[PDB]
């Protein structure tokens, strides 16, 4: 009966799309609140707009409004909601540009719609490589990189610890499939074999997941499982492994990232997991803003109440303590917030340079810009380069926001390790990827305190077996050697020669008596 | 804000260029009588018949939501939003019938695929639409211009017109259509004197400027046209002003439309045009001619249509006895395709209803929310005998689709004549896989089979043919009096004691 949205008027309006709510189960379209990647990212856009509307050097004279909608983590729903943005170009607010899409599937479908009406779009989290194709997504840009690189970071980590036999499980969609396709290619090149390639997807219940765990279990040697899955899917997969108490060493992409909500209730099954996330740094000023929010002062966000009640397990009108508050003990800035803020700022800077150009006499939205030329805006937005919203210290660690010729951001990632040292589970940065892998292996805590072994065949017996490679470079057979042969090396048996005999160790030959 | 909204258990959207493109600031202009109104009524006709048919969708009444595209892709696209807001007063759309201009069908297709809504065009011929990776919910009852271009090039190659000029409409129809021609041209050693093109928001001047430029290539007397209907009309009028005269070879955009040459009949005389191979739907003639402002209130565009066709007014008032009849009406060439497009959609839904609703003829719950993807990949396999409105079944009168969702590449060639004081299009041939036409029935511009070559033919008595750098133009070199033409391009000394024959084909001995 009621479909929520945020509508704030302005001289120029920016549309927004966030997975405020998780996907609905069964017949319902929306489910529980997505606390970190939903509410936080939403308020980070509101935070950016407020800051911009108080900035005298950026769009002074032009107030930015917004029209933020919920995607409910589903491309189809996001798509239906976005129709709201195009009808406006005919109560309805004219959309200068759209900020959003977290899931690549929604960003892509939304992009297919938006280009039809020349509406620029900037995503702050969609990493699918498909989105780099300017012949299909010509009005799309993003402040994050294409998984073309993330897939390399993952394959190079496996190649490092010599994990040549692994299983993979990808989410159906443009994120999981294209991302896993990239990995497979990077794997072949580095002689890494895939034991079993699984995949879950749309409208999947426990059984589809339990069925995946079972199939992973049918490849016991492949103890390292490469994941390229959506957040929600990852959560389901780990819950499935927790039931049958299965245990593997997970290598997950940003979809999983450094989210604690993913492993909650199955912390021991995900212990030792290694995950990736886009290299970013918290926006300090945002921490202050978000923590100051509460059901009393934050009425413009129609999802905040539901949020509040779920985060604290509340109720208003077990009632809730009017003294609750978001703080350093219960809140941690979502990993990609920086990208949301930069996205909004990039659109503002683009509009700002356009207004300086077409309206040389005032700071106001002059007649020449009453009807925006979206095509020009995009080909004015692509060439944008600016120092990251003030909320970023220094400027030496290349803190400039700009875009590739494909409209992408820079491929930089951080590697994380799920630890628990202090009784509580948390992610610890254990490395990073810029162009080459980098990580200090010593700070890594593994599953079962031993650096995993993930190879095709069982190791050869010492006392007499030689390692033999068939046709591939992942599997082998062990050939016991003749009692008179020793192991010159791991794969070769050689006759000790007359008068000599192999040592018990088989490392050499000793002289025979008698 | 006009439209046709008729409720039903299942609804089909429709798009037709009811109105011409608006000039300047206006979005819509005059009524498009044949390609707009007739085609629109043909869908209404088809829907009525299907609703009286006990063997096709019995128990499931088909309704419609028909909109005007005003011959513009952007306008059609905005209108089409109506079709998708529905899947959220608004009628849910099972499928869309339409797009005449390829540019509107393309843009509409990019929107419809996003909501898995199948679309069947009855006239959009662009080869682009065959790409199923881009237009995966699009199908059509007509073939791609990949073939039409071949038909045109082979016609030129036949009469040896190796030097021609081309003018194409800007847009997905003219540009891709002309590109295909150019390729087919090179392969048959046909050169393009000058490639012209008109387009969006073009006034007289742009066209006048094209005629001048065509005139700057006098040898190229044959001009190939791959233009929209409206653009063609503009180009012909322009030629009429400066009384220019060429032999036109136009694609179906022009087709067999008399409205294109009205007021410039003498300028287009002898023109050769193409149109998809089709036959009139007889039962449709009865239906259309029975329509009048008194009995046709469901078509909100009919009154304007009536007033323009008869130069009327209601409330020079109009004779209450006017009628659409055999002396002022002729079935539009593509009506058949419109009717078959609707029936194809109907047959697809019917098969789906038999499959998901095995126990009743009604739209059961299982089909409450249609799976458009399945529908499209259940419509592509459809094969049926053309709506009853087609005699025989031997002349392959079955409707079905390519793997690309296209129809069969069959065209007819027409010649604009005037023999009986009045101007008309006579069928002078056709193209199925190879060209075919009886050259004797063709009337040319200036009673002489046109000559369109780069250079003038060489004198016999002594000139040899010499090719410069290209393969279309040449110069003529007279031979020395003692040389003969071993062949068309080579003079050769008859040698001592000999001399060339009067005809220069050989050498004879000298006396004395
Ligand atoms: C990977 O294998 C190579 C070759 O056997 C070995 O030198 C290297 O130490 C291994 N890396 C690790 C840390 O397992
Ligand atoms: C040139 O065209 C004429 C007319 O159809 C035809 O009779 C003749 O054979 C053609 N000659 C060539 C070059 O093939
Ligand atoms: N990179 C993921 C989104 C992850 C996120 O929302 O943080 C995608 O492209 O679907
Ligand atoms: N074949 C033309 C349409 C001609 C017609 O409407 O009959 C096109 O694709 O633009």
């Amino acid at each position: 009966f009621m479909r929520r949205e945020i509508k704030i008027e302005g001289d120029l309006v920016l549309g927004g799309l966030f997975p405020i709510n998780e996907k609905g189960t069964g017949t319902e379209e929306c489910g529980r609140i997505n606390e970190d990647r939903g509410i936080q990212r939403l308020e980070a856009m509101l935070f950016a707009i407020d800051e911009i509307n108080k900035d005298n050097y950026l769009l002074p004279g032009v107030k930015l409004g917004v029209h933020i909608l919920d995607t409910c983590s589903r491309d189809t729903y996001a798509l239906e909601q976005s129709l709201e943005f195009v009808r406006a170009s005919l109560i309805p607010l004219l959309i200068a540009g759209v900020i959003g899409g977290s899931y690549s599937s929604v960003s892509i479908q939304v992009a297919n719609l938006l280009r039809l009406f020349q509406i620029p779009q900037i995503s702050y989290a969609s990493t699918s490589a498909k989105l780099s194709d300017k012949s299909r997504y010509d009005y799309f840009a993003r402040t994050v990189p294409p998984d073309f690189y993330q897939a390399k970071a993952m394959a190079e980590i496996l190649r490092f610890f010599n994990w040549t036999y692994v299983s993979t499980v990808a989410s159906e969609g443009d994120y999981g499939e294209t991302g896993i396709e990239a990995f497979e290619q990077e794997a072949r090149l580095r002689n890494i074999c895939i034991a079993t390639a699984e995949k879950v997807g749309r409208s999947n219940i426990r059984k589809s997941y339990d069925s995946v765990i079972r199939e992973l279990l049918q490849k016991p040697n492949a103890r390292v499982v490469v994941l390229f899955m959506r957040s929600d899917d990852s959560r389901e997969l780990i819950a499935a492994a927790n039931r049958v108490n299965a245990s593997f060493t997970w290598v997950a992409s940003d979809g999983w990232g450094a989210q604690e909500s993913i492993v909650k209730g199955s912390e021991h099954v995900a212990y030792g997991a290694i995950t990736l996330e886009l290299a970013s740094h918290p926006v300090r000023q945002f921490d202050r803003y978000f923590q100051s929010l509460n059901p009393y002062n934050n009425h413009r966000n129609p999802w905040f109440r539901d949020f509040w009640e779920q985060k604290f397990q509340c109720s208003l009108q077990q009632v809730c303590d009017k003294h609750l508050a978001i703080d350093s003990s219960n809140y941690e800035q979502e990993s990609k917030i920086m990208f949301v803020v930069n996205a909004v700022y990039a659109m503002a800077h683009a509009l700002h340079k356009m207004q300086r150009t077409l309206c040389p006499q005032t700071t106001k939205l002059c007649d020449a810009m009453k009807i925006l030329d979206g095509k020009k805006l995009y080909k004015e937005y692509l060439l944008k380069i600016q120092f990251t919203a003030p909320f970023n210290p220094n400027k030496g660690a290349d803190s400039i926001v700009k875009f590739d010729t494909f409209g992408d951001g820079m491929g930089r990632y951080n590697v994380f390790n799920l630890q628990q040292t202090g009784g509580k589970y948390s992610y610890l940065k254990v490395g990073h990827w810029a162009e080459t892998l980098s990580l200090d292996v010593d700070s890594i805590h593994w599953s079962r305190n031993s650096v995993p072994t993930s190879q095709c065949s069982d190791p050869c017996a010492p006392n007499e077996m030689k390692n033999m490679q068939p046709g591939d470079v992942c599997c082998w057979i062990c050939i016991p050697c003749e009692p008179y042969e020793y192991l010159v090396d791991e794969f070769t048996c050689m006759d000790c020669g007359p008068g000599q005999w192999p040592t018990a160790d088989l490392s050499g030959c000793y002289n025979l008596p008698e």
